[PDB]
């Protein structure tokens, strides 16, 4: 058509569409773009000399340049939305994506005095252009600030760009990369013009939006005997002086830890158990140096969630892994050291029947050869705990489950080699994911000199942009065919009468989330 | 790659996701027992939450190219990286592959 | 049927719904993760045009004698009724009703 000034780019579009085995989710938001880094590359780092430990350092760069971040769950579907998905599927997954930005608008300010004057530039641009060929490090997938907001009212500012490199303390290496985003070719648009670009997601599969109903160890039929026999007793018993002997059982009905099974649970990477009674904790500070950790040239990390392993067993729901879990915040809750009151944690209880507990050991082998005393001294039978257990034939496992305010998808690093590729994180483990958007006002300079200077132009006129933004997302749904008697248990709202609504805004206008919700509220047989 | 594992994050935004930062109160004189929380930000990296994991690790012994440096006997198949098949024992040689060594090193 | 007067509608005309879109102030050099809430002042203005079409029911009526109207009072004033007075401000001066014809039962 004719795009200009005085016509608008681009409709208000928030909405969700449920059609059959598909869920269409629209978002629209309204940013807000600063000037950044005052139009400059910087190179940024942390050594020990600070007072760093060797485990925080890093070399890298700041860039200029804005990103757009839709990579949570409630930037797409409403808490109601959230419900209608995890009381009636057993799975979903994303599809295809749509991201538009329309209704650009330049400000200029100006500072004469303790006076400040916002008014249009109606000729400046900004910049756009999404890293479609994934040629830049994708920082996204990294659980970070700066999402399209949960509440649609909400106006955010678009977070900072930057990334890392190699380092060796402070100091970079000959293979550590700098990237210009500058180099790349954008799009630029001025108040009337609008950008968009479309998606699509390569098959990944299906969030098992479910809990197990059977447990691994409970597959068999009570009522029935096995065939196949299991070493029962190895001494005599009844008289006064016992002897070796051999002897062997049928695992039945009342014997079913001893019956042959076909499976195994999922692998193991112990953590330390933390009580929310703090009088049942250890007095003393733990949280790092009893940490369960990776080491990486020279460098600890937290395995932080870590592998998905239950959060407790059973009656045991004060109990959770010290960084084994994936931890929110409350609304209005501080960036050190909140309170136990102002987090809200989350838990994998839900996969007690394949995945063995983050807290416990994997289980029980064998030390050394047990003999008797016929020639060589008597030796007992010696056992070892198993606290760390890697893949073994015949395992299985669940993911990590997915929840409203959590991460959507992640990119699989690009590697010779990696194993059951899905982000410990929880979400969907992407090859190529959706590409990141990166935005940047041009700058626009204050008047130069009147006589030439070679020197790069450092005084500019202060800007920011607003528009709005609007991602639309079709997810593909698992319908459930459950045989099931008695109903379901459902995600639900409390009836009680209450001060304020959940999901909701408070008296002054906050809008905020009160608890964490998952996905696995129907269930499954093995 | 130019990029390491445990440095994939953006450098200046902080997480949103929380961490157990503390497990007992500070500055008084007895201190007890609390539960502290942090979000991982750009000073504290080792900390965050990350999707995911280094490779296997089968570990073998450090030998240095100054003699000096290594232990005082012959330690090259005693202290050896091996598997064991059919009571047989064989050298893991050269094994699955792993970082010859750290930075600096 | 309303109990105040008028047509009860199923559907009824669908409430239009109107705002301003909000613009922000210029936000910081620095990212913050809080919703902002600094915007420039502003206000709208426009024309609403709307248009009813009524559908209308004639009387057939055999009374021989006048029926009662509604009319205008002959008499002199100081101001005509339903109009502006000298300070501009336009008023009603009674309620009027519909039921002035008349019909049998």
């Amino acid at each position: 058509g004719a795009d200009g000034v005085g016509s608008s780019s681009g409709n208000w579009h928030c909405d969700s569409t449920w059609l059959g085995d598909r869920v269409i989710t629209t978002s629209t938001r309204t940013w807000a773009l600063p000037t950044y880094n005052n139009h400059l590359y910087k190179q940024i780092s942390n050594g020990t000399s600070g007072g760093a430990t060797n485990d925080n350092t890093y070399f890298g760069y700041s860039t200029p340049w804005g990103y757009f971040d839709f990579n949570r769950f409630h930037c797409h579907f409403s808490p109601r939305d959230w419900q209608r998905l995890i009381n009636n599927n057993w799975g979903f997954r994303p599809k295809r994506l749509s991201f538009k930005l329309f209704n650009i608008q330049v400000k200029e300010v100006t500072q004469n005095e303790g006076t400040k004057t916002i008014a249009n530039n109606l000729t400046s641009t900004i910049q756009v252009f999404t890293d479609s060929e994934y040629q830049l490090p994708y920082v996204l997938g990294s659980a970070h600030q700066g999402c399209l907001p949960p509440f649609p009212a909400d106006v955010f500012m678009i977070p900072q760009y930057g990334y890392l490199t190699l380092n060796n303390g402070s100091q970079a290496v000959g293979r550590s990369s700098f990237y210009c985003l500058e180099y790349f070719p954008s799009q630029m648009l001025r108040t009337g013009n609008n950008f968009q670009f479309t998606y699509t997601f390569e098959d990944v599969p299906f969030h098992s939006s479910y809990a197990h109903s059977q447990s691994l160890d409970r597959l068999m039929n009570p009522l029935i005997d096995q065939y196949l026999y299991y070493l029962s007793r190895t001494q005599t018993t009844g008289g006064t002086a016992n002897t070796q002997t051999l002897g062997f059982s049928q695992g039945g009905p009342n014997t079913m830890a001893n019956q042959a099974k076909n499976w195994l649970p999922g692998p193991c990477y112990r953590q330390q158990r933390v009580s929310t009674t703090t009088g049942q904790n250890n007095n003393s500070n733990f949280a790092w140096t009893a940490g369960t950790k990776y080491h990486l040239n020279g460098r600890n990390s937290l395995a932080n969630p870590g592998i998905a392993m239950a959060t407790h067993k059973d009656d045991e729901e004060r109990f959770f892994p010290s960084n084994g879990i994936l931890i929110f915040g409350k609304q209005n809750a501080a960036r050190d050291n909140a309170d136990y009151s102002d987090v809200m944690l989350t838990s994998e209880e839900e996969i007690k029947t394949t995945n063995p507990v983050a807290t416990e050991e994997y289980g029980i082998v064998a030390d050394n050869l047990q003999r008797g005393n016929q020639q060589n001294t008597a030796r007992q039978p010696q056992i070892g705990t198993v606290n760390s257990q890697g893949a073994l034939p015949g395992m299985v496992w669940q993911n990590r489950d997915v929840y409203l305010q959590g991460p959507i998808w992640a990119k699989i690093p690009h590697t010779d080699g990696n194993f059951h590729p899905s982000p410990l994180m929880g979400g969907f483990g992407l090859k190529h994911p959706p590409p990141q958007i990166l935005i940047k006002n041009t700058p626009v300079p204050a008047d130069p000199p009147t006589t030439f200077n070679q020197s790069k132009l450092n005084s500019f006129i202060t800007q920011y942009s607003t528009g709005q933004v609007s991602v639309e997302i079709e997810w593909e749904l698992q319908k459930e065919n459950s045989k099931r008697w008695n109903p379901e248990i459902q995600y639900t709202s409390n009836y009680y009468k209450s001060t304020s609504v959940d999901f909701a805004v408070n008296t002054e206008g906050v809008y905020s989330e009160p608890r964490p919700i998952g996905t696995r509220y129907l269930t499954r047989n093995l």
